[PDB]
């Protein structure tokens, strides 16, 4: 006989909780990639109850016992009872974080994923203490889009993008660290790669997930303000720009809502639109203000580089105007190393070689930056 | 709408049936890991219709679309509708491999992989023809266990073990080859790590799946003779001896069939007695002149090393007096590189990166001795 | 037997002359680290007739021969005849390059090298025409400081010294180019690591060889000004910050020149002063101001990072200004990779794998921005 | 103030002396590649004052300080005086290591090498204590032929060689272990690749220097007997065959020293003659038995496999009878990595890579065989 617990009356010395959290916690709505569950339990079996939704983007989610990979796979529309472990040694504990593989997606208010409870023969234990904090925000490369699948594979469908192969998790792993990703394939600090003006995190960062949207989701306490007090990152890494620079090599665009027509201009040299890269500048200065209000101590890195560095002195730029003006020492620029040839994954986006050798820079430098040796 | 075909009712220009098959055609009997199917299909939707049984040891299976690693999952008794993949460009073919990781279970009689169809609403198209065959015939190392899980987590359970991190596969799609995959976890080519000394790979070799024994696996033709005439490989590779070396320094087994004892002895000295070595010699000999029988024209290539090489000199013993006294000139003995420290995986076996690196090592003698450039 | 030829005497298509030169031709004077001379050559036996001088600081070379290093070695002062092959195939051609280990030495008047001739029995062939051409501008790490030499080797001597093992002649050996050095150990844009304001290579650029001094050195034509024009390089790699960051943290320095004392100033809380800051910021302006006007159309890429990135933002900030002010579209940051633990050489400097990884971090991005993709 | 001590007036524990000396001590002659001697010194400067002879194939060096390559070049014919290094800080010790990289020279009775003392100004300290000892018996691979040179590089002359750039070298210094070095390129256990039945290892492994012959090289008594009590390795690494394996596919050899024709035959399937692989067996077998009997307690161990593997069964043969019929438990195989495609140095022998990949899996073998964890 397995014993049922809802997520919601395990102690919270007893759970750890991955990512944005709003009010609702029975079930528990995880809205972001990387979100999900850690627990230490003992006995032989552990299953998850979970719900999700969907229609033309499934579920995907990992596993990861004793912080190893185990499993990965998708979830269809409905209830599941999801086994995680079975016929285990029943007196050792084994720590267990099973966690979502798909980005919000904000033009999809149907999909979602629900963790009700667990069914278990043994017993709840004390979970890691996770002092260390690290919220990533960005794009795709975020998103770990291209992680999984072959070369030639263009399909923007779920099974490509993943937390389970990713820069951001192999850093916050490597460096003993809770995380929240917060991320959009496609989206710029300004505009998306199609000049979509509305295609920008920042417009969505304030909200618990400002990117799950619709009716279902406003149920879910996505749409209400964030509270920030409640996760401190110790550095916030923002990975963005490399959709703002493709928007200027790429057809106008007609947006929908407010009928005008945007394009991020190159001059007739082949060099960009000066005004237009003060677009940017500028939408990075509002950003930097926006995440200096809402995390007053954590320490700013732009980390830019998987994708080409052509947004290098754009990017220092919106940092140093911001920083003279707001008089910020906390905030700074960090290259990632390029995505060569020979490790791109798919949608000719880094895979898992390229994501690692951004981890062991960005961990090297995280470790310096704010003390983190041990 | 789905239209639903048989795994049988595809033409074989159109499917690569993966491992050894019997009789049983409908529904397919996957008997071993790395066993299944691959096809290629237009459409935007693909499910397979499978049926699996199992006990204390669950079935996995893993996925690759295109030649990439997409999932893994643990899968529980029952008829499953698997969806391989959803909302995909409807023109594109996909390359669709799934296959079994777990081994077959020589004393797990319930155990079973059953592949009945596709629910597909593209056309299946021809798949890759692999003219180039490999057989793989191992111990725990060719059954990827340890391939899986944190350092020191050691559990003899299935999640541990796969096809999807494995040097045999990895060598496989490195030269473009067919592969089957015939292993047993402890199992050695006289005895078991533990003296067990019905456990060793010989005596299941020449059935279909000798490893799948009890009623229902009979029923589903495991246990009749291989027809070795159907799929000859082009090289053999046996990675055996690991566990027939570890015996010597393990206490004493009580076979439950005969009531007698039997340990592989070490002199007061430290060495292993000769008399014992010689057995294992003799089960060499043996094993080959069995493997020539059924493989009259394949390179065997005894290919041994990954967790220790002390067994080196026993094991080209048994090769030499096989070679001499058969006058077979397509024997050889290739040493795989050691797993180190930074490379272990769980159950202190060997991990993906020893894996890759023994492939790599297998690749580039296999390319030279089948002049596979 | 073996024929002799004077450096002068060798057809300009027979010889390529790396390094800067002046007015002297002969004795060829090799003031630069990695300058030097390569040649292609038949026969069975070849040898360099040359002088050199020193007291404190002995020159050291090093031969590549078809591409590959075969030796390395100390020349105490003298005439020397050297011997670069023999026992060869006599009918074959051989690439020779022999060049100069030790950076020029500042505040030493007597180190020189001089390329006299070459004892030869087989024929000068054509050597290669490299069309590409690179100029690096840097600090020891430039110099390869630290490229030889046990981790706790501390000595400031040549020994340790190469362009041997060193990114930039790594760099310019991938891309198939001709290469300069110009470096100084413990320079700075504005100043020296001891906060020695003296100390910074914009000041020496313009001439032949700024950092040869004194009469002998000006004798062979060093203290002239250079003819920029007569070797235009495509891109001007500068890799300069990393002593200029580390002055800040350095006691004062009086000047025995101007009798005043220089120091870069760290506030209370640990941060730099503002004012200094900018000091450096200017420095680089006027620094790119200096680059742009001798080389009109080269790709400048401010190129930092393999010691420390902390410099970042305030490079970025003298790169951003000077851009915003001119017209110059064609200058660019890049961050080279940070040497970890395992990957320093001596004087806890970058080691040949820490050169390696940047040379190809380099390499990567040289080919995207200048379309050497061959 | 430089005094001069004589080689044989240092102290044991003050020296030492690498690879295989007879009862010559003043001079010493360094009759091996690898050998030579080591020293620690305090002061500014150290001379070594050597004597070398040669012809067609001229004498190399290579210099160590504290275990970092430091410099490697040609010696010509006469009494030379090196300094090993200038300069440096009185009081802090240095270790130096000077070796020779040419093998010895079975058919040139000219070329020598001989260390006659030290000019210093510092003070000769205790060096360090190698209790582990290595012996390396080969062919070219051990004389690291290849191991300098570009790929397409085909003269047979000495620049090509080095004991700095080989497996057994970098095997020793892992383990921490003193190392002799016996070695001839294109020789064999029973034949060399020309089927030249003269050069086999076997013949010359009892002398001193069995391959130091004609008058000058007894007088440094060469020729006679080695004493083996004097130094006992505690594993003794065999790396031949290579050369037996080749000679199947050579043409016949004509003996000067007899009127007889000798060639290994290939029957006219492809298979090698059985009779002429019995042939290796029983050199193999003889071999092992001298091994044994002047090192009554070394670990055999013959270690084949980096220019491929095809002679792994007549090897494996030869060590198994030889084994039974001796009752020796104290001789193993074990199997090099390959030499693949990216990893050839020059003359289609293993490079710089290949040798470390080597050295990191006979390490990790002799580390389990011998116990040496620490």
């Amino acid at each position: 006989v397995l014993q049922y617990t809802e997520i919601s009356n395990i102690s919270s010395d007893k759970i750890n909780i991955l990512g944005r959290t709003g009010k609702k916690r029975q079930p528990l709505p995880v809205f972001f990639n990387g979100g999900g569950v850690e627990v230490v339990v003992t006995g032989s079996e552990l299953w998850i109850d979970l719900e999700t939704d969907s229609d033309v983007n499934e579920m995907w989610v990992a596993l990861e016992i004793n912080g190893a990979f185990i499993a990965r796979q998708m979830l269809l529309p409905g209830e599941h009872s999801l086994c995680l472990f079975r016929s285990m040694e029943k007196t050792t504990p084994k720590r267990v974080r099973l966690y979502r593989e798909l980005q919000a997606m904000n033009d999809d208010p149907k999909v979602k994923l629900l963790f009700k409870g667990f069914k278990h023969d043994g017993e709840f234990q004390n979970v890691p203490v996770y002092s260390r904090k690290l919220e990533f925000i960005g794009d795709s490369i975020t998103s770990g889009e291209g992680s999984y699948g072959a070369f030639d594979d263009v399909d923007w469908i779920p099974m490509y993008m993943s937390a389970s192969a990713n820069y951001a998790t192999m850093t916050a792993k490597a460096l003993n660290a809770d995380y929240h990703l917060v991320s959009q394939g496609g989206w710029g600090v300004f505009c998306g790669w199609d000049n979509d003006v509305r295609h920008n995190l920042p417009s969505v960062y304030e909200k618990v997930c400002g990117l799950a949207k619709g009716e279902m989701n406003e149920e879910l306490g996505a749409q209400e303000e964030y509270d920030f007090a409640s996760w401190q990152p110790d550095a916030i890494i923002v990975n963005l720009g490399t959709n703002d620079v493709t928007s200027f090599n790429q057809p106008e665009f007609l947006n929908p809502d407010d009928g005008k027509t945007y394009k991020m201009r190159t001059n007739t040299d082949g060099t960009r639109n000066r005004e237009d890269e003060l677009k940017i500048v500028s939408a990075i200065i509002d950003f930097l203000t926006m995440l200096r209000k809402h995390n007053p101590n954590a320490q700013i890195i732009w980390s830019y580089g998987m994708l080409g560095s052509d947004l290098n002195l754009v990017i220092t730029e919106g940092i140093n105007k911001y920083k003279e003006n707001a008089g910020d020492e906390k905030v700074s620029f960090f290259q990632l190393p390029n995505t060569t040839m020979e490790n791109f994954g798919s949608h000719m986006h880094p895979g898992p070689k390229s994501h690692q050798n951004a981890a062991k820079e960005l961990v090297d430098y995280l470790r310096n930056k704010l003390g983190w040796f041990e």
